């Protein structure tokens, strides 16, 4: 017999093929298994005793951070609402500062402020309590396969059993065969690889690799793979927080994700979900005492979840390039922590989605558009970005790309340049309000007019009223007295791009084309108290091994004096209370908002700059075809800001006067009085006996 | 270990695949291996003592039957030439009568006749000696693969060794691998099949199957496979009769027949032939004492050998359908024995190939054509068929397909109808030669004229002279006296198609459109002595197992009386000696040829019917466009027959007078005389005292 002898070498030749496969499995598994895309997270909110936040504001903040309201808590990422407190189970999160687990706390409130945050385990108060950030999106991997790596513990025991019942009973050496099918191949070859895989790597590793590989959905040209990313994609909570009905649907989609897609066909997807529920009940785990309760819950955010936050993600990407260059991207398992505010965004999106079609019908238009930028008053951190009236599905971001004439938003700069000189210009400084005729290099006569084409009876107005009422004629006169290079110098210090400044008399009235983000920088500089803080979207960039690649730091710069900024901010409160913006100040008088309206020529662009206790908000309302809006600054843009304020809880603006601020009294003539006077104006002076020098006449 | 245990079943699964292959090899080999195409052979010539054949005629007959002239005989199919004898080795042939082997005989001659055929082994005379037939062609197999099966002995020992040296040394268990590669497949599968093939079937069978399978050439869309058919295709002798240089070329072509094809590239083919010769010399068989003698012989008939004898093969195919129907063809290894004469054909082809371009230049024409049919005088067996001036490459066969007006070839029929009545018409019967005017159903006057438009001085001519000189006017008068139905009755008896006979006065002059084969039937009937023998191309059809499928038998039928046919034949000798055909009778007076010329109106068609001692030859010369040839009956057609007679050895016509034939004397008045007379004519009379009844006046 030369049958065995010749075919003995067949066992040898296939065994050496197995040693070749073992060498290949180790090359992949003992190291890089996948190119894990960059995880993009929102702001990490730290709660504190005596912090200004209400019970309702906390529910809205919890709900925005993927937390669920329940009557009785069991799972993490859940909360209960009481008459004066909130009980929650803060989900486990690998924070860059320190990795944390499950923390069950009670948040006791006293109306407007947070009294205590007590651990429900030991009954002890917290010095500060960390709220985990919400996962915004994932930056597209070139491979086209999107995942979120989660270890063995991260998957609950119920889900492992839900998967075991529909697929395998591990105790041999199909689960390890399916792994090698998705992980390596395009039947005999996979069964041979599974023999090696099971023998070398322990059971725990097999189900860890499988639960992060399996195909579960599709978004454009990106594969939604593995149970952890699928959980957030289909419902909106981590894999650990799933209910059994949701686990059954995720488990059911494994053998055919495309036909069990609830977005396309819900009937077949619901039918397959009940099939998983009817498979589990047959086994020792479940009884028909709740099968009809799980099968009764029909499922989902019903959106495509393709490009989450396209307006804000443009800036994130642009800043990742500015700080880390070209890689970044080579690295796998990157964690990006942004300045993004889920509360401010939903409110800004709702103000855009509802406000615009309401202004389109009201004014009888066909193509009105908008742009909203929300930044932190002091730090300059970009909290929210709205690129248009349709912020969900966007291709054009009007917050970073739409360069438009700013209009009357250019007025504070002139007054800030004047109020920078306390020895000359004060709030009671009389500005001429009489006809203007300025000959230019043409030589055509430039005769700017006031909005009503009227001039003051006495032929003058005080500085304070000129900005409050957004008067053009006194603005030019003041701006021409300081000189255009001085006013152009203020703008550079405010943070606006240098190449956009054209020093011509028209600049004082709005001949400055900026994007809402560039406008947000100029208003932030004055709102912080004169400190120019460069606007940012990146807080930190962390690697897989917890290595800090990028870490942002406070880099604020003193641009304009503190007292000049305060005097401008105080006058900006007068525009919101009595001036052009008085329609807002009547709706919210207890917010003491500092603001400025903007209306370009022929109602082409409508602008509003709103300053609360915590944020600087730039709202722009206009048409993409540069056509009339039949809208003003107070209407349109400001009515979108009022909607943004009504959609959330705004912080009231309490202006803390800095050094050398003295509230002085003036008479009808505008002269400082020792005691009394019909008007009280703040003055940048260290010795109020500026009245004595004035009263002596 | 579950390595051996799991892979022990791999030896089992491949062994059961081998038992499947053994079952498949037996299904093919133990029975039908190939669909062997029908072998088509020429006439089987039987030599006899006292037979009329010369030494030179025998050399020509041997050379035509693939026999080679040598100075010293060694191999079969060879012959030597002496002063009065021929020594030959008659090759082995499986004759239908009795299978024979190698016979070395001396053929002693006495000028014109064969004296003795003596076996050179025992020095004994033969009663009859069989000459093997030449293989004409093979009838195309639907499979498209042409072969000629030859057993193990059929291949010489030198050729087996010539093949062994270039390929294998059989003693194991590549020769059996090459077999299964060509015989079954489109490397591992063939080596596995070769293990089975070698183990079950003995060595002898392997080389028998291989030597009949191997690809050696191509002809149109037919594969020339195996050494036996390749031998005749490339050289012209059976595989047994090859020289070592020819064996080496055939052996060399095995690994690549297309690039070692001597028809396309002779340089590479000659180079590879010397490569085989230089491989054999290295081994114990050959020494450099003759390598330079074998390598010095450069090779071949240089023709395509695509469609051998297309004109004659049309009839073979047509008759195979008439006698055996649709199968035939299902059967494999069929042997077809035809009436084909290789000597008559080469001579008829040479007369067409040389004669036509010679008549084209001579007469200054551009498209002259021809057709030649040679049949056996008595049996009616078709010996040769020429379809045109280019008989090698033919698409149109003018012998079976070209229907043309016969002209003066219609004259013998009228005289045969007249000479059938001995009581009325004799050779000395006076026929009127005066103007004719026959009113027809138009009513237009038909006035036929003699070729010279002249009439006899006395106003009459004798019957004998009227046919001899091919006179039109006396032919009509004789034909109208017998009546057209009597003359139409003679034609039916002669064997011409019934639907082509139009009984109108014009028929007597050539208003009869026939093909040369149909003309061959009419002239055969009279040349045999009045016996109509249906013309045939098939002698027998034999199966592979020597089973007689078809066997032809003598089926001659008495059509016209013997004496009437003789009197017509004797007058046909007068046309060749003194009449229209006198140009032939001066070149060959000792042949006493019986003939008739034919010239249609406006020299459109030229015809000649030549009768020798053994054959009836119909020659037609005309243009395919029915245009003037500038040629007559005596010139053109008859000049092609003279070339056919000069290219071979014709049998002299010695007319044996049948019963009641008496040579009688006539005076100038044409009356029978008792003794004397200026003319001697044969008369169908049993009592010559027809002179007494005549002389009494
Ligand atoms: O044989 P296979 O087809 O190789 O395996 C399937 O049948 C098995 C069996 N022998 O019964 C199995 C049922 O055991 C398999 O389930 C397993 N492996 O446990 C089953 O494999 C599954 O086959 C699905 C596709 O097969 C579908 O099976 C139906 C019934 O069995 C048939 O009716 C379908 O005709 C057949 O297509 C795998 O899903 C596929 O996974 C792919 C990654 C998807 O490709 C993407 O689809 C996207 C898309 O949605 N569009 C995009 O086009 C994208 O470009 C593209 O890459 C693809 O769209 C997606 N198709 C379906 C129906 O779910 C799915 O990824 C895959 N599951 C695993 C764990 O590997
Ligand atoms: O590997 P293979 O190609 O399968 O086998 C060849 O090489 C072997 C080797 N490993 O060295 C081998 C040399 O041992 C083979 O010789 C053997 N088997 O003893 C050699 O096989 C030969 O291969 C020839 C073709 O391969 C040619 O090899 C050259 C060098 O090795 C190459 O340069 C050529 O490129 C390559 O083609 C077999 O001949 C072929 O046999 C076929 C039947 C021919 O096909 C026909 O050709 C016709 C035609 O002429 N045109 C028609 O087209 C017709 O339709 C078509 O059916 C075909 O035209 C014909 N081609 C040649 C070059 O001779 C020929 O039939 C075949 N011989 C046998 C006994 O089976
Ligand atoms: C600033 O934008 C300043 N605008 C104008 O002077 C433009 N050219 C204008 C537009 C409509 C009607 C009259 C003049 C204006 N400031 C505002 C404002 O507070 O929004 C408007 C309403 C007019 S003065
Ligand atoms: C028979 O073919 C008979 N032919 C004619 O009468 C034709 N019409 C003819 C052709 C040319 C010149 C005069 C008449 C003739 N038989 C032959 C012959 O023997 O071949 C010819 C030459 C003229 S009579």
């Amino acid at each position: 017999w030369l049958l065995l002898k010749l075919a003995i070498v067949f066992a040898v030749l296939i065994a050496i093929y197995g040693v070749y496969l073992d060498q290949k499995i180790r090359s992949r598994i003992d190291g890089k298994v996948w190119q894990l895309p960059a995880a993009v997270y929102g702001r990490m909110v730290n709660l504190e005793p005596d912090m200004t936040i209400s019970k309702n504001e906390m529910v809205k903040l919890l709900e925005a951070t993927q937390y669920r309201q329940v009557s009785k808590m069991t799972r993490p990422g859940e909360f209960t609402v009481q008459a004066n407190s909130i009980e929650m189970i803060r989900r486990p999160f690998d924070f860059p500062d320190s990795k944390e687990g499950q923390v069950r706390a009670r948040l006791t409130f006293d109306g407007d402020h947070l009294a205590t945050i007590v651990n429900m385990e030991n009954n002890r108060q917290f010095g500060f309590f960390r709220l985990d950030p919400r996962l915004i999106t994932m930056i597209s991997s070139p491979n086209g396969e999107q995942r979120l790596f989660v270890p063995r513990s991260g998957f609950p025991d119920l889900l492992v059993d839900t998967l075991l019942a529909t697929e395998d009973r591990h105790f041999y050496e199909t689960l390890t065969q399916q792994l090698v099918k998705n992980l390596f191949l395009s039947k005999a070859n996979e069964a041979y690889m599974a023999l090696i895989m099971d023998a070398r790597y322990s059971k725990d590793r097999i189900l860890e690799l499988y639960m992060n590989e399996v195909y579960l959905g599709q978004s454009g040209d990106n594969e939604i793979r593995g149970f952890p990313l699928a959980s957030l994609y289909y419902f909106g909570r981590p894999v650990e927080e799933l209910s059994l009905d949701q686990q059954a649907l995720l488990v059911g989609m494994v053998k055919g994700a495309s036909i069990y897609n609830p977005w396309r066909n819900p009937k077949l997807a619901l039918e397959r979900r009940n099939l998983v529920l009817r498979l589990l009940q047959q086994q020792q785990i479940i009884d028909q005492e709740l099968y009809d309760m799980l099968s009764a819950r029909p499922l989902q955010p019903r959106g495509g979840v393709i490009s989450p936050q396209p307006a804000f993600m443009q800036l994130v990407r642009q800043e990742l390039q500015a700080k880390l260059g070209d890689k970044v991207k080579d690295l796998s398992g990157v964690k990006i922590f942004t300045t993004f505010d889920s509360v401010a965004q939903d409110a800004a999106e709702k103000a855009a989605v509802e406000g615009i079609p309401a202004l389109k019908k009201q004014r009888k238009l066909s193509d009105l558009e908008t742009a909203i930028v929300v930044v932190d008053r002091f730090s300059g951190e970009v909290r929210a970005m709205v690129g248009g009236s349709e912020p969900q599905f966007a291709g054009y971001n009007r917050a970073m790309q739409a360069r438009r004439s700013i209009g009357s938003l250019a007025k504070p700069a002139t007054y800030l340049t004047a109020l920078s000189q306390p020895k000359i210009y004060r709030l009671n400084t009389w500005i001429a309000d009489a006809p203007i005729a300025l000959r230019q290099p043409n030589g055509q006569v430039w005769s700017p007019q006031n909005d009503d084409r009227r001039y003051s009876e006495s032929g003058r107005v005080m500085l304070v009223d000129a900005l409050t009422r957004s008067m053009n004629v006194p603005t030019v006169n003041l701006g021409m007295a300081l000189g255009l290079p001085a006013v152009t110098e203020t703008w550079i210090k405010l943070g606006v791009p240098k190449d956009q400044l054209h020093p011509v008399p028209a600049m004082l009235l709005g001949a400055l084309n900026l994007t809402p983000i560039e406008v947000a920088q100029a208003f932030q500089t004055i709102a912080s108290g004169g400190n120019r803080a460069p606007l940012s979207a990146l807080r930190s960039v962390i690697a897989e091994d917890g290595k800090v690649l990028y870490q942002s730091f406070p880099q604020a710069e003193r641009a304009v004096p503190a007292q000049a900024a305060y005097l401008t901010l105080w006058t900006m409160q007068q525009v919101v209370q009595r001036g052009t913006g008085r329609q807002l100040g009547a709706k919210y008088p207890n917010l003491h908002l500092a603001g400025k309206t903007g209306t370009t020529n022929n109602n082409v662009d409508t602008w509003f700059a709103g300053i609360d206790g915590s944020t600087v908000t730039i709202t722009w309302v206009g048409r993409d075809n540069n056509q009339p809006t039949k809208l003003y600054g107070a209407s349109g843009a400001m009515s979108i800001y009022q909607r943004y304020l009504a959609n959330q809880t705004p912080t009231p603006l309490n202006l803390v006067p800095p050094e050398d601020i003295a509230d002085m009294g003036v008479d009808y003539d505008g002269n400082f009085v020792c005691s009394g006077g019909m008007r009280i104006l703040p003055v940048w002076t260290s010795d109020p006996q500026s009245l004595c020098q004035q009263s002596e006449m």
